[PDB]
Formats: structure tokens, sequence, C-alpha cells
């Protein structure tokens, strides 16, 4: 049924809370053992959010190889994403860690450091080209290069250096910064330009590791992302645009992380996203 018709039925009807509900009860439930080890705990922002098992993203150390990220691997789409919680004050080697041990090109932030008057992630990047960060317990060094600041987001080139070899990569970080503190967007306009911005950059490309996606808990704006891009390039890669169905394909990344859209209206978004998206897709 095309999504367009599915989402006027459901608006003239008023049952997005229905659907939404049907989604949280038919979602995967997996163990996630390792995320509620007792040595774990200031590793987990929220104790009701954690990595399976079976695809959570490990650390190469001996020590704790634990972090609060997540591989959603999209066989039909041929993309992969890693989805994880903003860093802590004391995960952010690790947070780099990951990045450099999974060869990743983008790392996309889809919060503000500071939103609700609250902490919701570590300052985990250099604000100045002079002051540069060195994470001890990891052996890196991180370089702020340059800083492009837009109207809805800010592009930022990183130079990450493995202390260890004195190999050196470029990074670049796409920061979405104008998703409201309540709510979702009233257009997905500037967030589409911004897909699109992260895509045109190579960060989501089969030659390099998987982008590295994060909001506070890492479900839900960060679910909203890799649910809209994976829709519309199964529109393109298809026979018939139509087939593609958002409920079907939400609970298969739900296979690979726990709660990912965390209310009825992200749901609501997310079809709006995907439906003005494919207005270019479909060759406009
Ligand atoms: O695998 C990688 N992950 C982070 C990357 C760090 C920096 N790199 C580049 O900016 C680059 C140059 C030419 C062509 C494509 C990419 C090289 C590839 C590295």
């Amino acid at each position: 049924m095309e999504m367009e018709k599915e989402f006027e039925q459901i608006d003239k009807s008023g049952s997005w809370a229905a659907i939404y509900q049907d989604i949280r009860h038919e979602a995967s439930d997996f163990p996630s053992r390792v995320a509620k080890l007792p040595k774990n705990k200031n590793r987990n922002r929220y104790r009701d959010v954690s990595p399976f098992d079976h695809s959570r993203i490990k650390l190469h150390q001996e020590d704790n190889d634990y972090i609060n990220a997540s591989l959603i691997k999209m066989e039909e789409a041929q993309r992969s994403y890693i989805l994880t919680q903003g860093p802590l004050p004391n995960t952010v080697g690790h947070f780099w860690e990951m990045v450099w041990e999974q060869k990743s090109r983008g790392v996309v932030m889809l919060n503000r450091v500071m939103e609700k008057g609250s902490l919701k992630c570590a300052q985990y990047w250099p604000q100045k080209e002079e002051k540069e960060m060195i994470f001890e317990d990891t052996n890196l060094k991180l370089t702020l290069i340059s800083e492009d600041i837009k109207s809805y987001y800010t592009v930022r080139q990183l130079e990450l250096e493995n202390l260890t070899t004195q190999e050196t990569r470029e990074i670049l970080h796409f920061h979405y910064t104008t998703w409201p503190d309540f709510g979702v967007p009233e257009s997905p306009a500037s967030f589409l330009n911004f897909l699109f911005k992260v895509r045109e950059s190579g960060s989501l490309s089969p030659e390099h590791g998987p982008v590295v996606v994060h909001c506070s808990a890492g479900i839900g704006r960060s679910g909203t992302f890799c649910l809209a891009d994976t829709c519309l390039l199964l529109m393109d890669k298809r026979k018939d645009p139509s087939s593609v169905d958002i409920k079907k394909v939400l609970l298969e990344m739900r296979k690979f992380r726990m709660g990912l859209i965390q209310t009825a209206d992200q749901l609501r978004f997310s079809y709006l996203a995907v439906i003005e998206g494919a207005k270019f897709i479909m060759g406009d």
C-alpha cells in the first residue's frame, strides 16, 4: 500500500499511538547480559537502553571490551550503521577508540550538548584549532582542522591520530543543531538536506567503515536518521518503490538495537521525511 495513502488514512483516523504500540509489541527481545554486568554501570547513560549481546560493538582491548553501541546491518539496502549513546565523561576515550577501530569516516550528532537545561552528552571534540584533546586511556589525539557553521547544521573536519603508530586520519563531524527541545520538526526539509550532505561526503559508502550515529540515548533521533536513509535507498533499488514498507524496515532494524523510534510523533515524522524525500529519488 503506497505509504502516502497509508499516511493520510492514519492521520484522518488519528491512530498514530495505535500503530506505534503495535510495533512496540512485535519488536525483538534479545539478551543484553554484558551491558548489565556491574563493572559496566558507569558506561551506560540510561538503565533502560542497552545494546543486544549479538550485535554490540566490541572494543579491541583485553581489559574491558564494552561500549553502549550496536551494529545495524541492512542486507537488502547494502548499508551498515553504528548507533551509540552520547558519550559520557568516562567513555569519551572509548568513543574515539571505536571510531578508529571500525574505520569510520563520519560521525553524525543529532543533539546539542545542553538541552532542556541539562547535559545530554560530554563535550567530546575540540572547539579551537590550537587546543587539541588527548585521550590518555586509549592513546588518541584529536585536533579541530576546520568548522563550517550553517543555519541548520555545522560540519567539522577533525584529525584523529593513533599515538601508538603515528597514523593520522581525517574524520568528518556532521552536527544537526536545530532539532527542537520538545517534539519533532514541523517540516522534514532541513533534516533531508542534512541527510543528503552526509551522503555526498562519502561517510555512508561501502569503501569506509560504518558511520557512527548518536543522540542522547542513540535510539530516537538516531533511529529516524537510519530508517529514513534505508527506506529511500530501497525505493531507488526496487522495481516497485510502492512495495517499501516503513513499519517492516523499522522492525528489521529493531532486531539489532532496542527502542528505535521513541514516540508516535517520531514515527509520523519518519513517514513524512520518506514521502517528501521520494519526490527527489523518483527523478525530480
Ligand atoms: O578509512 C578511513 N577512515 C577515515 C579516513 C581518514 C582520511 N582519509 C580521506 O580523507 C580520504 C582521502 C582520499 C579518498 C577518500 C578518503 C582516508 C581514509 C580513512
